[PDB]
């Protein structure tokens, strides 16, 4: 099993980054990923190229194992965050993390291990890891989980899939600019689909979840719900209008992240829909 | 022994001089029969004896009541993408024991209520819109054994209660739900506490529940108000309090459809147990 060592990585989704491995789709891979704290730093090991996806492809990323560290770290202070206009100094504070748990003074949140930045080339020039599009990049969504598919379009040649930011723990908003950042192992299995997407979308067991990243999260909201609604009419073939009323009966619209130059939401649609 | 508010009885506006049709003591359960949204009337207004400004009403939900049908609506100029959407189009629904029917499609049964709040400090908000004293914030988390925490602003409280659903995804993208008349059994206390904005505590968890014109505004408050909420239970500093936040705590949609936008904090209860 191919290795992707955490010293060959990326600070920006690029349309003519260079691969540092090469898989035919199938192969199961690992990545070994730095935190994503360590000022001009939010390291994605990669990029790997993918042998035979072309632009217009999908590319499948299956998230088999997320193995983290017993310790993590969160950090805040002015500027940073949804509050960040109102608070003072700059924080930091190591976690302990348990099998079922990461531990903040006596409490006991349930771990929720999770692929914060996940992406590949964009069409033209380049998108600091920090930020994220319609390739992906740090999207911190905590739908992406052990035992989920992504799903992303493919914009170059081979791919060029990178991959970083875990966290061992988070809330969807992630308001303080951070979560509780690890090092870890992601291993993943990567294949191809040939069917165009505008947009990432995360396959669970139950659900299929379309991440929008915008500059304005008004913006991204009205966006995830338009890409929602038209997936619901195509695959249903039924009027637009019926798609949007089976939307507010049984999509939920969500946040992922309020705090990267791109704001993050996303939309629920429950697999009971078309089975 | 046991009161029944009946649907004829309602508003269509919060306002602070609305006059009460019923009165009832803290502990007592209430019915409110009511119509659905589809003019968006909340049956009502209830005097709770007891309760004064500054205090917080508790509105415990026993029971939801359906019927077998509902009724889905939108067009051009409704929901996220009235853009967008070309005429004016309805929609019967069935409603089974576990789930909603959309052609060959088992939506499952989700009852809420969506429009509930009190008389506001000033003026009129109309029962299609939300703030402080609640309103239309159709939160899917207001469902049956839930308690709502409202903030009073007039002797009595003057609650109120409307709009029930059989289902709904958060978002409401279409304007609206699977509308439907409904009977509601609630349980009607009292705490001495003033708070901000509304709160659902469920089984497990406190929602802050902000409704605003725009759903930034509205999501930058339920995160100011959810890190000041922990921050004063839990006695630690307001960083710390931040930090567990972003945790812990999940932020969310009820709404993105109403004159105000409805945005949405969960806050466990395991971070104070
Ligand atoms: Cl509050
Ligand atoms: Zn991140
Ligand atoms: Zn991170
Ligand atoms: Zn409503
Ligand atoms: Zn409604």
């Amino acid at each position: 099993m191919k290795v992707v060592p955490a010293q060959r990585c990326v600070y920006s989704f690029s349309a003519n980054m260079a691969p540092v491995e090469e898989v035919y789709p199938g192969e199961q891979v690992v990545f070994e990923t730095l935190d994503a704290l360590g000022s001009k730093v939010n390291p994605a090991t990669g990029p790997v190229f993918v042998n035979g996806v072309k632009p217009g492809d999908t590319l499948k990323v299956r998230i088999k194992r997320i193995e983290l560290p017993r310790r993590g770290m969160i950090v805040t202070g002015k500027g940073f965050g949804v509050l960040g206009d109102e608070v003072e100094g700059f924080h930091t504070k190591e976690l302990e993390i348990e099998k079922w748990a990461v531990l903040f003074d006596g409490v006991r949140i349930p771990i929720h291990p999770m692929v914060g930045v996940i992406g590949v080339a964009p069409q033209e020039g380049e998108y600091p890891t920090g930020t994220a599009h319609r390739h992906g990049g740090n999207m911190d969504t905590k739908e992406i989980t052990e035992n989920v598919t992504v799903h992303l379009p493919v914009f170059q040649e081979g791919a060029l899939l990178a991959l970083g930011d875990v966290h061992a723990t988070m809330g969807d908003g992630e308001v303080c600019v951070s979560a509780c950042e690890v090092p870890a192992k992601v291993v993943v299995e990567i294949d191809v689909s040939k069917e165009e997407i505008k947009w990432p979308v995360v396959e669970t067991n139950d659900a299929y979840y379309i991440i929008v990243s915008l500059p304005d999260i008004e913006e991204a909201l009205k966006e995830v719900t338009r890409e929602t609604v038209w997936f619901i009419q195509r695959r249903k073939t039924i009027p637009f209008t019926d798609a949007y009323m089976l939307a507010s009966l049984s999509v939920d619209v969500g946040i992922s992240q309020l705090v990267n130059p791109a704001k993050t939401a996303k939309a629920r649609i429950p697999k009971y829909i078309f089975t």
